[PDB]
């Protein structure tokens, strides 16, 4: 038995009735319980994420089957069995908290490595390629493809505007229309990390890694059907499906794999390695096994852990760097900055967004301030040799610039449709059908300009696909070719 | 043609490429354009609503057919033919900002009118009643309607944990579960004030007034399985209804009727006629028509409009006051708050929010002046003729007190359960089969004991109406009767 | 020895460099460490107080004496030798963060206790009396006091302009224009509670009290010349003494007295006992003894402990009551409500406002929350035993109403000039000099008709006191006289 | 005449009584009035300057004497007779926004141009060199300069430590050790760009340039017994001597130098010219007049427009562009960053802050829209002519790598004594004596170790200066020598 109290630690009397004028009387000023109930629950929102708002999360732990230090330094890789918590938290994309987990989207995949040298966060999507190669242009696709801001209602009209005059964006939208744009739920889905990093191994050798997530769930997508059935009865349907099969015990797991290639082969592929549009081909550049993530455990509030979740690109660890790639340059900067604004300048000191490795820095104050600070000393150098030091063997590496000027100018090698034919031409016959069928239930009502500069794009991965497209359009393409 | 600019008002030479160490290098971290993009971007969120977040809003203009001089000195009412500008936000109770339309809730209704003294905001709710009857109550109530803290999907276990153990919750339930709980959409659907107010007249005499609106496109609501039909298809089917005969010309409408009742009924009558869980009999105190509201124009920017809009039951204007309905005491309080919160301290700058009557106080500052304040003086009295002074034609009026003592007890008179059973008995055979139907499939999961207690609210309301819930779920009642 | 690390617990491998293109090349996006170093810093900053901004805090331990279980039932001073810790801040009030602390002003002196049933906060002044005595008026004096909007310069002539027009100001002016105005220093001065509380046994018998903090190093104040001559060399000389009186273990004391008056007094005197512009006569209410504060701990850290604590008169504790003061019942709400925007939703888990009693109840959520929440049900009634209940021993009391109808109006008795006249009799003749010198070097460039109504009103107080200011002013009152 | 109104437009009955319970009763909730009054004067505060807290606006016209356009495109700049509106504000650095402006610091001097092709920020102070050359440093500095973080007070110990540690700050301390560390007020004062920029011609050439401001008023100085005296008496001297020089029509001007170095004298030289610890010889680098700034109008709200004025380093205009600077290129990050945490996302939308220049963007929402934005297209690129486009004209130079890594490191030619000895013996003999008696009132109570180094760098700077400085604080330091 426990007293319902006041914030003051003050028990309540009476958490029934208001403070009156007698029994049916206007209310009171001096009435601290009832102000203080109804302030905080009017300030119990925060901002929602400005892209996956829609999420679910959960705990688990990474263990290594294959010791990695062949390629990288990194701590948590080092040994065969070596297990690390993490915190994984799964998401659409477009739509706002509360929107429908049935519609079509990329998926989230945010895993967060609780290692002895740091909190790592490999911030995933189920597909394996972006949209665009340079983070400039990313709040011109989201607000594309976001609702309309003056209907409140997504419209194929403005994202295929600009996706069609964004051609790089030829081969995720022929994954993106595949039926894995609707994956069944968060569990029998795919992870990957989309960007080329960099791996820096004991000798300061660098390669670059792809990584890719394997569900020992296999993956199960929905057709626009399927996803219709679903919807008409359950809007929240993957976040249910993964808080109960944890609950009841049936936990989902997902093998790591990388791909590696040496900084030498940049020159002689026919696309630049580090643009997010690009696949690495699995024949030259193989998988291998990494290790076994297992997802055993809820949160036990969603709020306080899943909704206040922080990951970043650039929380990286000694071994792991970023790449090149411009997409992932500018996400480095994007997530701790909105995550200062979504949830405040100590967001870091957070329950779920804490390492697990000790920080001791001479950062100090801001907004709810709740750490117990002391001390005189909150600046390096000082003459102080207990004090908080820099350390020499923690320094990234200095990768090779291979420009002599400050530009703003497109990566060499764009090759925006040959990888979209590739993956076309992979998929099965049936896989085409569910392609051309979905492309063709989104384009069917957009601007006639907009909708054979589609057709060319996708012409130009493969004709025919193109022509696949144009037929079940309705558009007669002969006399452009 | 224009320029796309920076917010400093320079001209953007590229807005496709970060500026990078040559082509394929990492980025720069002078490169203003892309980190005030990014930032922007990253802070386009605030909070949404803590209720009522999915939303849809509209402006029109409302004109008096009866003026309402005798009863209220309302400028607004106070001329046959007087026309006032409106905007109204309708919406959803529960779920966040990008649920579905489909759901079952009471539906919001906020009209705010821009009248010639001020802003008045009526907050009000398609359903006549509420669910509780002290705003001490409000966050324990909407806690156990929302998403489950730990799960993040709504429970009706918990909520009727809650309304059971809130016996006078009993008559809104009864509305709320007949398929009224699922309007068609926003167009099709009633009006309420629910709260009684007092009218104050020229003469400072004081009436209790209900307000009720009545669609012209009458009242049209959802069984269980058509909201599943459309919500296959559609989650924002009712934003896109308003706004989709707003755009072609078929502007919706409503009639504004009042019902008008003296201080002194209150010893007649069986309840507190400031109860909001009690409608008044419209056979003893009928409607009485006022005039007509149209929208007839959809906003130009949904967030800056619709978003951002404040209403608040506090917004009253000279001769239109709060009763002292104890729920209503405590909105008064409320929206302005978390307004505060969820806007800003300047919230009743943003455009949609100003008032169209002139504003001139000694309020300063607060984050994001955009006024142009000016003056030296910026209190009262001060000895300046011309700085502004309060107006005592505009007092308010000065309700009686009846108690003796600053109290916390319940009313007198709740009498929780009479109004359900006449409601109840006010249904068709295929009405009551309704809403047994929906109780049923909303109450067979729930604890035992909760689910008896259900039964044995509504038995009481009505013996025939907890008799066939009872049988509808197979419960055993006869050992208590 | 330390690593220095991230916030994501890396350790720091350079605290020196930013990382460049080359040993003098323009800084890269891609260094973490900048950026989440600088972004920390560019936000160290939060509102400061909106009055009472520069201050200083102490901990320490207050001692029964004698025990008031006979007038009130707080735990607290429940026992003879029971110790209750104390966290205390005082403060100047008008000026900003880093304004000097030889201003005349009243001081804060604001007590937080830390009791077995809650925090209870007396948030005193040094002075007894105030300048007002209806809330409503609050922001007004303030803007008057406070810098000039245009100029950023406190101005005389605004602040006498709503004195002269507020004259239930005159009893405070004749407190804060002797030699009092200007403590020497935080230690050697007086504390009050200003209002009239009240006081509830376990036989629920009200009382009204006020109490008094009478300093155990006495009271000493500065002339303005003594004053200035402080200000040369420090300006923030009473933060100094402070901190240094308890580093070297010379620690401050007050004792503290109350007065305690029947609510049937009331009728009998010629003021209101409840208007906090009057005092209580020590012959008529003789000063009670009840214990001791000893202020013998400085904090770890300003910002987190003094800068962030939360007082408010409305955190009151079985026992004690508001009293019906209508300037008090306006701070009962605005200190929370000024708190939730300077320090966040959730200021009261920051440490320092955290109570010693448990903390248990359904609020959720919010920015920032740390706390670590679980459990399904955040709702009350709830049909768990387990689950925080209402307690009704901790109900407070029922104040007899003594109106019967809402009004805006003044208080009867005013009686604005009375006692400022009897404290100005009690001085003695160099504190009556030092009065007139220090109001004459106030009001010397004041507009002529704002000086001739505050010679009016001192006059109204006391003959002589009115004509000596008129004639160190060189201001002619024959006409009026 | 005006009636005092709610924000809601409603004029106020009675701006002097809360609601009560008859005439002494407590007060009510349903009080709109009080409750908005209070609630806004609740969050007029907002975060001060996390440096730069204290300072003071005005606004005036800078005036074109030399067309720049053979070193720079600037539009500003490119026609005799060209006048441009200025913002400028003045500040101090450590102490809070109510701290005197007679202590220490060098003094903020920042000018806003409302150029005809966007807003030109020239962030500059009174001394023309800073304490060190890398932004990584600036919270260290920072924090070793503010009040000691226990006890709020400034501690030489502190700052001189981390100075010592830091040897770049040497000729930055022999210039704020003069009395030109005491300005005697904000008209008699030198102004600086501190760093190199780069001006960029139409034909693509680029120079490196000095910015330097030349008061008409001539430099004045106070030693530290005129600073304690001008103390006493006014601790916002210099806020009020601009304001009444303004209201007088004794309006303050400065001429505007430039120094111009040719990039390619890099090898020319035995310092890097973009090492912010050094200036350029005036006799190498001769000063070539500009133009003439005028201050002629103060602010009408010191809040709206002084407060909330906001100013970047990287807020740069075509043919003016960031040196490779490295603490300069911190700046271009850290003053958007923090104001947006100050001012809020749409900081740029307060009018002080807005451009003369269009803005036109894809960028939307924030907290305080209030720009009534419209519109279907909030991305780009986009297939509407109309909408805004990107500008090749207006693309900025390439500057040209030397360093082939991404690297952290020192730059080359650090030269950290020799510039300081330079100033040392530039001094006239009555200056070189204030120097040394300023640092020696500086230095005497410091750590015996850390005030040795300081005697070691200045003798390194000078042997003579040194000495001088060993004597007077009664250091033996023989032995060393
Ligand atoms: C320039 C490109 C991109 C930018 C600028 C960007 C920016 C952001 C921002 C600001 C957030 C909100 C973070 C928060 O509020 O905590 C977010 C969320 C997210 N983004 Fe990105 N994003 C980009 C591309 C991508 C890519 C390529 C992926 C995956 C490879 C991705 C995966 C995610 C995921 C999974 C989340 C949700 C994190 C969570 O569950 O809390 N994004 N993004
Ligand atoms: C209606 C009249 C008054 C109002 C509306 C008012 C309001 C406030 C507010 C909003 C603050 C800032 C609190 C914070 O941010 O934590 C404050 C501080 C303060 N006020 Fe008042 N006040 C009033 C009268 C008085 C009176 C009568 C006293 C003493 C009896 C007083 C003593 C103080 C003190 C000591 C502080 C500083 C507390 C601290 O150390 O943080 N005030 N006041
Ligand atoms: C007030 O909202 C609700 C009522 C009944 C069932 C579901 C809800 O979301
Ligand atoms: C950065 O300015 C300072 C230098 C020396 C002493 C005090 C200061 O605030
Ligand atoms: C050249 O060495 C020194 C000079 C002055 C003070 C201390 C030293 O170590
Ligand atoms: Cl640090
Ligand atoms: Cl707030
Ligand atoms: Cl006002
Ligand atoms: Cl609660
Ligand atoms: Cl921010
Ligand atoms: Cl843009
Ligand atoms: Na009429
Ligand atoms: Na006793």
């Amino acid at each position: 038995h426990k007293n319902l109290t006041t914030n003051q630690g003050v028990p309540v009397g009476d958490n029934q009735n208001s403070r009156t004028a007698g029994h049916r009387g206007p209310s009171f000023l001096d009435d601290y319980h009832l102000i203080e109930k109804l302030a905080h629950f009017d300030r119990e929102r925060i901002p929602e994420r400005v892209v996956h708002a829609r999420g679910a999360g959960a705990y688990g732990v990474f263990e290594v089957e294959n010791s990695m230090e062949k390629h990288t330094r990194a701590a948590f890789l080092s040994e065969e069995g070596k297990q690390t918590d993490v915190f994984v938290r799964f998401s659409t994309v477009i739509h706002p908290k509360g929107s429908p987990e049935t519609l079509r989207d990329p998926r989230g995949f945010a895993v967060k490595f609780y290692t002895e040298e740091g909190n790592y966060d490999l911030v995933g999507n189920n597909l394996p390629i972006f949209f665009i190669r340079d983070a400039l242009k990313f709040p011109d696709m989201v607000h594309s493809l976001k609702p309309d801001p003056v209907t409140n209602i997504q419209d194929p009209d403005r994202y295929w505007d600009f996706m069609t005059l964004t051609p790089e964006s030829t081969h995720m939208l022929t994954w993106l229309f595949s039926d894995e744009g609707i994956p069944a739920n968060y569990a029998e889905m795919r992870g990957s990390g989309v960007h080329t990093f960099r791996w820096v191994n004991k000798y300061g050798e660098t390669k670059y890694v792809k990584y890719h997530w394997r569900p020992s769930e296999g993956i199960r997508n929905l057709s626009m059907e399927e996803a219709a059935e679903i919807q008409a009865n359950d809007f929240q349907h993957a976040t249910r499906d993964l808080y109960d099969r944890i609950e009841k015990g049936n936990y989902p797991a997902w093998d790591l794999y990388v791909q590696l290639m040496p900084l030498s082969d940049y020159d002689e592929l026919d696309y630049d390695p580090c643009d997010p549009t690009k696949t690495w081909s699995e024949e030259d550049y193989p998988l291998q096994k990494v290790g076994r993530m297992t997802l055993n455990r809820n949160p036990e509030n969603f709020f306080a852990e899943t909704e206040q979740a922080a990951f970043t690109p650039s929380a990286l660890v000694p071994g792991i760097e970023a790449s090149e790639d411009k997409l992932l340059q500018g996400r480095l900067f994007s997530y701790p900055d909105t995550q200062r604004h979504r949830l405040g300048a100590n967001y870091m000191r957070i329950p779920v967004n804490c390492p697990y490795a000790p920080v001791h820095n001479n950062q100090q104050d801001g907004f709810m301030t709740t750490t117990r600070p002391s001390g005189h000393i909150n600046y390096e150098p000082n003459r102080y040799d207990d004090q908080p030091k820099e350390n020499p063997h923690y320094k990234e590496s200095e990768p090779v610039l291979h420009g002599d000027r400050m530009v703003r100018q497109k990566i060499e090698k764009p090759n925006d449709f040959k990888q979209a034919g590739e993956k076309y031409r992979s998929y099965s016959e049936e896989e085409k059908q569910a392609l051309i069928k979905n492309l063709t239930a989104d384009l069917k009502g957009v601007n006639e300009k907009t909708k054979l500069l589609a057709i060319c794009n996708f012409y130009r991965a493969d004709e025919d696909y193109g022509q696949r497209l144009a037929d079940s359009l309705g558009v007669d393409i002969r006399s452009y070719l």
